[PDB]
């Protein structure tokens, strides 16, 4: 159900959005800056927001060609995203294999003062 | 047991050595450049290294600055060790959290999709 | 509960907030310049203030590192705050000793003199 | 068993060794200098090279970084090999049809001078 929404505060945000009774639900909302869009909320991490409809001015389903491009972006981002993920899964494997293979050439005398002064780290 | 060696290949080197009736082991070894002090075999992650008497040009007791400076390079090199141990623990530490974080505002279908290009990666 | 706030006149707040049927409360207020945080009242010395939920346009829950900076941001503003206290202990003490030290080397008919002025100041 | 080679001649050496009572074989052997690895015999086609034990100045085991690199650079050598291979096959087989199609459009008297020619040749 995507759709576009008029915020009172002169705002267009094209997002999937659910209608109940006396407030709506919207997800992956963008603002659109005269095409460019930006995310609505880049603060929190919640799925969905939601939204009193006292708040609202006009609900429109748009073009199909805003869909595409909105559906183009959606898609962009998530597989920026997994991307990131996966070069964050490599770097950390080598950072703690490195990181083992540092404390195993070690000294007996020289790890217990580092286990000594991790636990005043920990103080 | 701190010692200066004599090599065959016209190389001073100090270090901790114990006497058997035919090979020698040595630890904590350093060349000594005109001073200068050089780890000896910097590619081996080994405590101990034991060599053959019959490569021995001489054995002899060093002088007192020679000791301290020596003792004094050592625990220097331990106290950048525990050190860089450290700084390594808080780094993976920091980025293990917020990778996870990332991983926690995520999408089913992504997650998915995740699981399968982490699978394809170990393949 | 620390969470972010939309207000109608297009402001984001961060700040600690509690829930009653008709109305909510908030302390430590900070908006959010795109991060910069700045005080939302710097006119009042309330520890919290009241608003209406008819002025609500969104309630969320922020980031980790949102909160990590706000909680960081609010350390920062109390020990700046202790420290002027002290300082200005500090000074008042002093000028305070100093004081009584220059009125103890007088004359009668000067402390009388300045007895009448002071009078005649609060007058 | 990739160990490191000290030799009387001022030398390190990584490679495949095997120990025996009196001698040892080193294969894979390469120089290192300070880092660059250089082919240890590149004189000889031999697979293993044999070494009295009375030219051996320390056997030790080396990192996990310097085995890797290892591995790399003979991965790296053979897959070199093998392409060469490949592309003197393609060269010789090129050339030999083109030099059969040269020999088809001959005459016969053409022929009998080119086999007597050859036949000097060999002689
Ligand atoms: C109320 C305050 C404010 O700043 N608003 C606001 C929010 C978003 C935008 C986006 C684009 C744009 C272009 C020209 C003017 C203008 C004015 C105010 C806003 C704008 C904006 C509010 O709505
Ligand atoms: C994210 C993208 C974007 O365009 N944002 C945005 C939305 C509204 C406004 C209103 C006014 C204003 C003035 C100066 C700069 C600026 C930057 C971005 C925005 C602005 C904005 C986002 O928040
Ligand atoms: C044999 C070969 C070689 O290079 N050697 C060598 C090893 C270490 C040193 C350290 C310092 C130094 C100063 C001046 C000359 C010189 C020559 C050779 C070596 C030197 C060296 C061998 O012993
Ligand atoms: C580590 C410290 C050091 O001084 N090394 C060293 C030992 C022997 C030699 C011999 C010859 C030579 C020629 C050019 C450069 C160079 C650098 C370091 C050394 C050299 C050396 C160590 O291996
Ligand atoms: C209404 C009047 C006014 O001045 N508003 C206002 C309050 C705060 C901000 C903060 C930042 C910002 C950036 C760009 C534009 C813009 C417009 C209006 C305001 C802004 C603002 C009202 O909301
Ligand atoms: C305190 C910090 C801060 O940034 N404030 C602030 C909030 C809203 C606005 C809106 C418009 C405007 C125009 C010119 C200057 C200026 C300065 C500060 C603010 C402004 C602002 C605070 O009140
Ligand atoms: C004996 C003669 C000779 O030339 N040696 C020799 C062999 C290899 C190397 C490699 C690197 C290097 C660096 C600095 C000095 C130096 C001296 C001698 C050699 C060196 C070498 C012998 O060992
Ligand atoms: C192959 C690689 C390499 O580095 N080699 C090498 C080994 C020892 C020496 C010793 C002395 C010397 C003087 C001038 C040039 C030169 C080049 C290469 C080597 C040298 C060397 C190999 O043989």
């Amino acid at each position: 159900n995507i759709k576009i929404m008029r915020l009172v505060t002169c705002e267009d945000i094209i997002g999937n959005i659910s209608e109940s009774q006396g407030l709506i639900t919207i997800k992956k909302a963008f603002v659109i800056i005269p095409l460019v869009l930006c995310p609505w909320q880049p603060y929190t991490d919640d799925k969905e927001i939601v939204i009193d409809d006292s708040k609202v001015i006009t609900i429109t389903s748009p073009k199909d060609d805003i869909i595409k491009s909105y559906e183009s972006h959606t898609r962009v981002l998530e597989n920026k995203q997994v991307e990131e993920i996966l070069r964050l899964e490599k770097e950390i494997e080598d950072l703690q294999r490195m990181k083992e293979q540092q404390e195993l050439s070690l000294t007996e005398a020289s790890l217990q003062k580092l286990q000594e002064r991790r636990d005043q780290e920990l103080r």
